[PDB]
């Protein structure tokens, strides 16, 4: 780690959480191998305050020019702070072992999972508000000129007191990496996004309007009949996603104008939060 250039090393200190600051049990995992190697921390902060922390040791970063561009993307992802996004607590930088991201523990897993568990009866209204949360957490994201690619139910995140954080980007991205001993988002993309491989807040904003459909079919699988390859064609015909039984009608309208065929006419986030909030208010 001596290595390391020293003005960059000036610019991490903020991000770097000294081993003396965090307790990491290595013996147990979070989300029971949901999540692969995802462990339970302890993080004590400037006043002593134990935080409960979920902690990964990124073992793909092996030499100096990965460690480097790893500090950048804790220096970027630092200054990342909303209610609704997962907020990165810091990186560590080991003299014995791989660096590792230090995330906030989430009571309450993913957002898929939660609303797919039998055992839990979110309202209608708790649903829309779910919605409403990512809508903010996504409005922060894009006011910053940032696009997450990739959202889905699976990749958001719920804490203690069930706000929902948009997780999966940045330092917390490959969420669901698993490593196997023998074994080697068409359905959430906007149909640009399909056609050039290119992705922007706007077909952040389709991948929102499916998100949406999960929450208000507590998280049925989108397209089940229609392959992956063939969405595209099924998307050109002019088909979307069906109304689901308990979703309003209001609501419905804002899923369909997330997936019109010309971007620009795509709702912003913004006005996504203003139209989602005033249905939340009616409940
Ligand atoms: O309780 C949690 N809080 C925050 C994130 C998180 C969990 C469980 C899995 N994950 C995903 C992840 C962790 C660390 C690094 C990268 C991804």
């Amino acid at each position: 780690l001596s290595a390391l250039n020293p003005e960059l090393v000036q610019a991490v200190q903020h991000v770097v959480i000294g081993p003396s600051s965090l307790i990491v049990h290595f013996n147990e995992v979070i989300g029971r191998g949901h999540f692969g190697c995802v462990y339970h921390g302890t993080l004590l902060d400037n006043d002593g305050k134990k935080i409960h922390c979920a902690v990964k040791s990124l073992n793909r970063i092996t030499d100096i020019g990965e460690v480097s561009q790893f500090l950048t993307e804790g220096i970027i992802m630092k200054d990342f702070s909303h209610p609704n996004v997962l907020s990165l607590l810091g990186i560590c930088l080991r003299s014995e072992g791989s660096p590792l991201v230090v995330l906030p523990y989430m009571k309450h897993g993913d957002l898929r999972n939660f609303i797919r568990n039998e055992t839990h009866n979110p309202t209608v209204k708790d649903l829309i508000g779910f919605g409403l949360q990512v809508a903010k957490g996504m409005k922060y994201l894009a006011s910053k000129k940032f696009v997450h690619r990739d959202l889905a139910a699976r990749n958001c995140m719920l804490d203690e007191k069930f706000t929902v954080k948009v997780a999966d980007f940045g330092l917390a991205r490959d969420m669901y990496d698993k490593e196997y001993y023998s074994v080697h988002p068409v359905k959430w993309m906007a149909l640009e996004s399909l056609q050039t491989q290119k992705f922007t807040t706007k077909s952040d904003v389709w991948s929102f309007g499916v998100l949406l459909w999960e929450l208000m079919t507590r998280g049925a699988p989108p397209y089940p009949d229609v392959n992956t390859f063939d969405i595209t064609v099924y998307l050109l015909q002019g088909r979307r996603l069906l109304q689901p039984e308990y979703c309003p009608d209001p609501l419905y309208e804002v899923m369909l104008k997330c997936w019109h065929p010309k971007a620009e006419m795509r709702p912003s986030f913004s006005e996504l939060v203003s139209r989602i909030s005033a249905i939340f208010s009616t409940f």
